[PDB]
């Protein structure tokens, strides 16, 4: 029987199975109805798609059909964790589970939703669907890396590479200056789906191919977009939210900076995450209407 890596056989849970033969596991939050949209949520690098619930629910009660699947090599999907073959697996998986959903509900506008890492999918995937998705929206994506922490990176995999030095990887993902809430920090580092060890220099080297893929894709998306970005992220630079405003040709597009804001917005203070959850709301209702 194939097991999640917490040993839980897939039989049991809502999964697909990938094209390299990988079980992803599946979540979907559906209405009591006919859903008005189906939206897609895309989770970051080293967590699941489980910390979305809350997001989930909300839309759910927008009356859209939310689902998600964990990324091979995170939370209860197959996989090496935190590697990938080459960045393009996740949206490729993306749109597989996209295209399934969509024959299930044919003719539903289809959004998209992503965060960090996840955010460059979701701007991947609807860059290599033109004019397919209804809209996305975009929590902190990672569009231009903080340049010391890519350089630093950069230096690091060149090292590791050019002299072969082992049992060296980057840090591991800090959550104490990704977001001021401090009980959601300790909520998400005793979450036992996350992955807490060194970012491995093969995944960075993943990373920077999405970043170099972002700026790519950029001049020709055209989907509608909502962005957040909080003002002292550490991770995404604000630098990359005005980047993405400046070359996406998008007809509807609008940013909110949030000051003094860390990275995970969804899981920042009651002030700033009671805002995200009320404009995305309105961005989705607006659209959906
Ligand atoms: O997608 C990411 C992520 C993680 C590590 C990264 N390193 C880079 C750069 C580094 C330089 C080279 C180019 C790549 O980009 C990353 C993106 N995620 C999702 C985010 N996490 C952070 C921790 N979280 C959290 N933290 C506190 C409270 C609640 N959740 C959940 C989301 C990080």
């Amino acid at each position: 029987p194939r097991r999640t890596p917490q040993s839980i056989p897939y039989q049991d849970l809502p999964h697909l199975v990938n094209a390299d033969g990988q079980y992803l596991f599946c979540r979907y939050w559906a209405p009591t109805g006919t859903p008005k949209a189906l939206i897609f949520v895309s989770h970051g690098a080293g967590e699941h798609s489980g910390r979305y619930e809350e997001l989930a629910r909300m839309l759910m009660g927008l009356d859209l059909l939310v689902f998600a699947h964990d990324h091979v090599g995170h939370g209860q999907s197959e996989g090496e964790r935190m590697v990938v073959s080459d960045f393009h697996v996740f949206v490729r998986d993306v749109l597989q589970h996209v295209d399934s959903m969509q024959k299930d509900y044919p003719g539903l506008p289809v959004f998209l939703l992503g965060h960090s890492m996840g955010g460059a999918i979701a701007i991947l995937t609807a860059a290599e669907r033109p004019g397919h998705f209804a809209g996305m929206v975009l929590i902190s994506p990672l569009v231009l890396a903080n340049p010391e922490s890519a350089t630093t990176f950069k230096v690091l995999a060149a090292k590791v590479l050019n002299s072969v030095l082992p049992n060296l990887s980057s840090g591991p993902i800090d959550s104490s200056v990704l977001s001021r809430n401090k009980t959601e920090v300790d909520i998400y580092n005793s979450d036992p789906l996350i992955c807490r060890a060194g970012l491995k220099v093969c995944f960075g080297i993943q990373l920077l191919n999405a970043v170099s893929r972002v700026e790519r894709a950029l001049p020709k998306l055209t989907v509608p977009f909502l962005l957040l970005q909080g003002s002292a992220d550490r991770l995404c630079d604000s630098k990359g939210a005005y980047l993405l405003m400046e070359l996406a040709k998008s007809q509807d597009k609008t940013l909110k900076i949030y000051e003094g804001a860390y990275h995970v917005l969804h899981k920042e203070l009651p002030e700033v995450t009671n805002s995200v959850f009320h404009e995305i709301n309105m961005w989705v209702s607006q659209r959906t209407a």
